[PDB]
RNA sequence: GUUUUCGGAACUGAGGCCAUGAUUAAGAGGGACGGCCGGGGGCAUUCGUAUUGCGCCGCUAGAGGUGAAAUUCUUGGACCG
């Protein structure tokens, strides 16, 4: 796993989909054309309550640690791929996107372009729910 | 015992005459004509992303969901790209 390349003039780049809905935040980094990936750590997978997955530690935690991967295989400069839940349930991106670029930013990287990739639907299907929706 | 005067009513020919003869065009209505206007209607095409399922590739133990959890799907590779 090493390369022969040149360092001071310029970087390497990849592109990371953050992907983040109200109860789970995605940090997944794929190379430039998105089929083949590096590293993924969910929201999840760092704190142990099911609760707050979708916590801004989480999520801090989850870029910091795909930052520290990324720099161990040798990824330097990355764009920014945001994406929501999408569809027809909501398009405001979840409570862990502006952390986890806030902590992936930090850690010591280049950030290029940040780009809103969440799915807008031209009148699709019915969304989940009846016609009164969901009273609580 | 003629046929008149002793006269009861329908029709046509030709001319003259009438100041010869049709009130208007509703801030009523119908219709016609000219340029438009409108997610108005019917039929046949065409496009858009999204949802679900399936085929292949790559990292992978979590993913979904809730005020909180569980039923649920997962190394036979779920989720995500």
């Amino acid at each position: 796993s090493l390369g022969p390349q040149v360092a001071e003039g310029e970087n390497v780049f990849g592109v990371c989909h953050i992907f983040a809905s109200f109860n789970d935040t995605f940090v997944h980094v794929t190379d430039l054309s998105g089929k083949e990936t590096i590293c993924r750590v969910t929201g999840g997978m760092k704190v142990k309550a099911d609760r707050d997955e979708s916590s801004p530690y989480a999520a801090m935690l989850a870029a910091q640690d795909v930052a520290q991967r990324c720099k161990e295989l040798g990824i330097t400069a990355l764009h920014i791929k945001l994406r929501a839940t999408g569809g027809n349930r909501t398009k405001t991106p979840g409570p862990g996107a502006q952390s986890a670029l806030r902590a992936l930013a930090r850690s010591g990287m280049k950030i290029g372009r940040i780009e809103d990739v969440t799915p807008i639907p031209s009148d699709s299907t019915r969304r989940k729910g009846g016609r009164r929706g969901r009273r609580l």
